[PDB]
C-alpha cells in the first residue's frame, strides 16, 4: 500500500517529462485518512515543485496527513522556502521518500530537516523506479558529466556501409523510427563532421508531438564542415561546433552569423572528455551520439558512455575495406576489453535491437 | 483426424534424431477401424524402416487398414521386398504419404508401385512439417549440394579478435558448448588453414556418445598446413584438405600416407562451389563452417550458405585493423546485398545468439 | 494525443474512487503548447471539482490552452462560479468533453455555456471508459432510479441453508469479506425483515476505512421488526423502514422516537418500483440488496436490478425443502426468463464468485 | 531431466491407446541403449500385447544392457504367456524406471520384487503425477473395488432445473450440451432415473466423432415404470440395464427382458445407491456418468458416492419457490455435516459457466 501511493507518485512525475529542461521529474501524493487529498508533479522548468502543487491541493487536509515524494524534498533557502519547510509548516506528520538527493552536499539534508520537526520519515520505497525515472539527470548530478548513449546501425556482420561508403537500406524504417525516440530523451545529438559530409542529416526529432529540439553537436577539428549543410542552414535546432585552433576565423564568423555557436578547443585533437565537460558546463545533461565509427571509437576508448544501442539488419555486407561499427585504436588484449551487460534485446520490424551497458 | 495421425507419425520420426546417421527420419502409423494399431520410426542406421516396425506391431490388424507415412515408402527391389511392397502384401487399403522421395529419380516410383496394385495413395498431408523434419537431408537431395551452416563468435561491434589477433575468449564457455552441438548435426566441419595454424584445433565432436566423428575439411591454398597439427596427426577423425597446384608433391604424398585425403583444385584460388561439389560427390550432406573471416566471406559472396549463426558477446573490441566477421570481397552496392531473415534469438549465458536464413 | 490526455484524465479521476460518495468521479488535465500544466480530479465530497484544481495549478498557462475533462463541466450557478464559467474566465481555447452530464436537463447545458463564449467544444473522447468510471451515478441520473445490486451466498447446488434453517458455514470468511466491500460502494443496504428477525445484523461496513455509514433499508410489510434489534437501537447508522397501512400505529411511533425513518407506502403490499422511486427522491443513488430470497425474488421478477452477484461454495446441501437462492413467484415459462450475461467469474478463497448483468 | 524426457514419451505413447483397451489400463514404454531410443510401445488393444512386449520386441538385441521406462508396473502374473517383468529380465535390460506401482494391492510391487531379484535397478516415481492422471478412473476402481462416479447437471444461475411448471426447454446452451456429450465417451455407463426416461425419452448414446462399443445404459427404477414405449428399450443401439425392486410387475419383467434388456432386482423397497454401484463394480463397470434426476443426484450425494461434480450454469434466473432445484431428496440437516469439496476447474463455455468440483 505504501507502494501503491509511491507508484501513483511515480506516474504523476512522468507527466512532466520534457518540460523541466534540466530539472528532475518529481511526484507527490498527500494522503490523509486513507484518502488521496493532493497530487502533484513538477511540470514546468523553474516553476513550482511537485510538493508545492500537492500541498496546495490538499488544503486543510494536509494537517495530520502523510505525503509520498519520489525524490527528497529540496532543503535550500532560495526565493521561496524549501519544500521540506513547506511540508513542516503544513502539518504533515509522516513523509515517504523514494530516494535521497543525488548531490552529496544536499543528501539527507531535507530528511533530517523534517525529522527535526517531529515528522516521521521512511525511505527507500520503490527506489529502483525512482532511479530509472531520472536516470540521466541522476548520473549527471553524481558525476558532473552528461549521460551518454552511443547508437549505430549495421549489417549483421557489423558493417555500417559497403566498401564504397554505401549505407542505403542498412536499417529499416521501423528501426529508424524506434531510434528517433532517443532524439527526444536526450538534450543533444552528436556526430563527427564526417557524418555531415557523407549524409547531410538534419539530426532532428521528427516524432509525433515533437516540441523542443535537441542541440546538434558536431565534432569538426579543422572546421571543414560544408557551409550549406542542413545543420547549418535549416534553423530547426541549435547547432554547436567543436574545432581547434586550425579553424578559419572568417569561416567561424560566417557560421556564427547563421546562429551556429562555435567552441574552439586548445588541444590539437578533439578530446571527448573535454567536450563532455564543456557541454555539462552549458547545462547539457545528456548526449545521443549516433555517428562515426571513429567518434564512437573515442567514446568507448575513454570509457565515456552509459548505454550502447546497436541495430542489426538481417543482411551480410562483405568487406575487408568495408567500415566496421567501432574504429580508431581499440583494445589490444582481450584482457583489457571492458565487459558489458546486455540490458535488452528487442525485435523491431525485421531488424534486431541490442542494448547493453558497462560493468 | 487425417492430420492427427500424420502428426503422430512425425513425432515418432523425431525420436530417431541423431541415431540414423545419413538416413532420413521417418514415422509410420497404422490405423484400423478408427484405432491406432501400429506405430514405428527409423531408429538406427541400417536397421528396420518405420513402416517395417509399424506393420509388425499392427500384425493381423494391418489388413484393410490405413497407413500414414511421413516419407514415400522405399521402392527398390533390393535384398528384401521394399516397404512399398511390404505395405502391399499386408492388405493395407489406403496410404497417406506426407511427401515424395527427394531423389528426382525415384520420386513417385513408390506411390505408383502401390497405386498400381489397388492402393489409394493421398499425398501432401502435413508435408510442411515433414520438410522441417529432414531439412539438411532434403536440401542435399534437392540440390546435390551439402547443406551449409556458417558460425562465428564476435564482440558486439563485430570483431572476431583484437587488432593484435588476440582471440583470447570473446564469447563465453556456455556459448562454445552450445556451438559444439553443431559439430554433431553436420557430417563435416570446415575451416581454412589459417585456423589450423592459429589454434591447432581438434575439430572433434566432444559431446556425449557421438558414435561417429565428422569429416574435418580444411582449405589450404598452398598446402602450408603444419604436419604436427592435431588434424594431421591424432588419428581421431577423417581429415580432408583442399588445395591448388602450388602444393608440394611430397608433402601431398607424405600426408596422404597418414590417411589424409587431399583434393587438388586446378584454379588459382580455392572456389567454394567446387569444394561443395566435391564433398557432395563423397557423400557429405552437410558442413559446419566455423573458421576464417575470409572463408566466411567466400561462402557469403558466393551465396553458398543455408544458415548463419553469430554469437555476440557483451564486449566492445574496436580498432580499425581488427578482424571483422566477414572479410574478403563483399558487396560493393547495397542494392546487391541479399535480404536474409532472422530465424531465432536466444541468450546463452551472458552472450546472444543470432541465427538467420536466406530469402 | 487527445486520447492520451483523456486517458490521463481518467486515471486521475479514479484517484477519487469512493471519496466523493454522491458526487461523480471527474478528471481534468490542462494542456498548453503541447505541455501538461494542470491536473485535477474530484477528491472529496462537497469540495473543489476536478476542473478547479486543474485550472489553479495551470495558473497563467491556462490562457489559450486546452483542457480535457472526463465529464461535462458544471453550470450550477450560486455558491461558486460554475466550472464552465471558470474555464472561459481563464481564457481556455478549446475543451474536450468525454461525455455529457447524464442529468436529463443539464445535458448539453455545460457545453453550451462554453460554446456561446467562443470556445471550440469537442466531445466523445473515450466515452467508453468514462462510462464505466461512473456506472452507478450515470444510471441513477439517466433513469431516476437507484443502481441496484443483488447479492447472495449459497452452496454449489444453490441452497442458502439446510432444510432445518442451518446456514452456519456456507461461504468462507474471504467471500463474506469480499461481500463487505460492496457495503461501501453503495449509498444503501436493503433487506427484508426476515433477515432482521433471523440474524439481527448491524448491516454496517466494518472495514477500517469508513467515515460515512450507508442507509439501512428494511422492507417490512406488516411492521413485524423486533423493536430491540440493532437496526433500531444501535444507532450507528440511518435506518429506513418501508411498511403499509397494516403497520401498528403506536409501534411506528415508538420506532420513530429512536430516530428511525418510517415510510408508509399507499399500496397494501410493498412494490419494489415504488420503494426505488421513493429512495431516489430522497437522494439514494445506489442500493445493495443482501437479504431475503423472496426480496431477491421480487427485484428479479420486476426486472429492478442492474447487477447480480452470487457466491458459490464447494458444498452440496441438498434437501427438497431446503431454501433456494430465489424465492417468490419466478417465471412460469423459459421463453419468458430474461437472458443475462456473465460479467466476471473470479475465485475468492475456496469459493467462486459469479457476477452477471441484464440483457 | 533426460530421464523425465523418456518417461514423458512413454506417457504420450500410452495415450494412443486411449481409444480401445476397454477395461485395460493405458501404458507406455520406451527402451534406450547407450543414449539412443531403440524401442517404443503402448497398450493398443484390449487382450493384446502390453506396451513392454511391443517396445522390447522393437528393440531387439539393443535390449541387452539397456534401460526401460514404463508408466506402470510391469505385470508379474502367470498366464498364457510370460509376464513383462519376466520379459524384461530375460531380454538383458539393466534398469527399469517405473512411474507408479500396480493398483491392485494384491499385486502391488510384485513385479518390482521379481526384477530386483534379478539385479535390475528399479527407480520409481518419475512423473508419477501424470501417470496417475493417465488412468485415474481405472486407478480408482482398482483401489476401491468401486466405480468412479461423475455427477453432471445443468441449471439456471439460481440453481433451478426448470420453472415451477416443469419447463426446461432453453436451460443450457447447445455448446454446453455439446461439451457435456464428451463425458459419455470417458465413462463405461450412463446412469439415469426412470423419471428421465419418461421425461424426454433419451438415447443416452455417444455421438462424438469416433465411438466403439457404446456405453452401458443404466436406469434406476422401482415400480418398473419404464415405458416399453421406446428408446433405451426397443432401440437396440446398446446395453440398457435396469435396477428394479419388489413391486416390479412379474409379467413385464420378462416382456422386456425379451429384447436384450437386463433386469436386476434388489431386496429392498428403496433402491440403495451403494448397492447399485457395487453390482456395477461386479459387472466389470469402472465408471458411471450420472446425469439425470435431482433425486437421483441427491441419493448419490447423501451417500457420498461421487468423485466428480460437474454443474453447468446458464446466465439466467428462473426463481420460484417450487421450481425444481439441482439436488433434491433427503439432504443434510446440519451444516457441520456437509462435506467440504474443492473446485478443480472453472471453464467458460458459450454463454454458460461450467463448474467442476471434487471431494476434499
Ligand atoms: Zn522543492
Ligand atoms: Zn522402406
Ligand atoms: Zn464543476
Ligand atoms: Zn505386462
Amino acid at each position: 500500500m505504501e507502494e501503491y501511493y509511491m507508484k501513483l507518485a511515480l506516474d504523476l512525475a512522468k507527466q512532466g517529462e520534457g518540460q523541466t529542461e534540466s530539472n528532475p521529474l518529481v511526484g507527490a501524493v498527500v494522503v490523509k485518512d486513507g484518502q488521496i487529498v493532493g497530487m502533484g508533479a513538477h511540470l514546468k522548468y523553474g516553476e513550482a515543485h511537485a510538493e508545492v502543487h500537492a500541498i496546495h491541493m490538499a488544503g486543510a487536509h494536509a494537517e495530520g496527513a502523510d505525503i509520498y515524494v519520489t525524490l527528497e524534498p529540496c532543503s535550500h533557502y532560495g526565493k521561496t522556502p524549501p519544500c521540506a519547510e513547506l511540508i513542516i509548516n503544513s502539518g504533515i506528520k509522516r513523509v515517504f521518500v523514494a530516494m535521497r538527493d543525488p548531490n552529496p552536499l544536499v543528501a539527507g539534508r531535507g530528511i533530517s530537516m523534517m525529522k527535526e520537526a517531529g515528522i516521521e520519515v521512511r525511505e527507500g520505497i520503490l527506489a529502483d523506479q525512482a532511479e530509472r525515472l531520472n536516470e540521466k539527470f541522476l548520473h549527471f548530478m553524481r558525476t558532473g558529466l552528461p549521460y551518454v548513449t552511443l547508437k549505430a546501425a549495421a549489417s549483421l556482420d557489423g558493417k555500417i556501409a559497403t566498401s564504397t561508403g554505401d549505407s542505403k537500406w542498412i536499417t529499416s524504417e521501423a528501426a529508424r523510427q524506434d531510434a528517433q525516440q532517443y532524439r527526444k530523451t536526450h538534450q543533444s545529438i552528436l556526430v563527427g563532421v564526417g557524418t555531415v559530409k557523407a549524409d547531410n542529416p538534419s539530426l532532428t526529432c521528427r516524432l509525433p508531438n515533437v516540441t523542443k529540439q535537441p542541440v546538434r553537436v558536431i565534432l569538426d577539428t579543422v572546421l571543414s564542415i560544408p557551409e550549406d549543410a542542413k545543420v547549418i542552414c535549416d534553423q530547426i535546432a541549435p547547432t554547436w561546433i567543436f574545432t581547434t585552433a586550425r579553424a578559419d576565423e572568417e569561416k567561424k564568423k560566417r557560421l556564427s552569423a547563421f546562429g551556429v555557436n562555435i567552441f574552439t578547443l586548445e588541444t590539437e585533437r578533439i578530446q571527448i572528455p573535454d567536450v563532455l565537460k564543456i557541454l555539462a558546463e552549458e547545462g547539457i545533461m545528456s548526449v545521443y551520439v549516433e555517428g562515426g565509427s571513429a567518434v564512437h571509437g573515442s567514446f568507448v576508448k575513454e570509457g565515456c558512455f552509459q548505454e550502447i544501442i546497436f541495430y542489426f539488419a538481417p543482411k551480410l555486407i562483405g568487406g575487408t575495406h568495408a567500415p566496421s561499427l567501432i574504429s580508431g585504436e581499440g583494445f589490444q588484449s582481450m584482457k583489457d576489453v571492458p565487459l558489458l551487460q546486455f540490458t535488452d534485446i528487442t525485435q523491431i520490424g525485421r531488424d534486431i535491437k541490442l542494448t547493453a551497458k558497462p560493468t
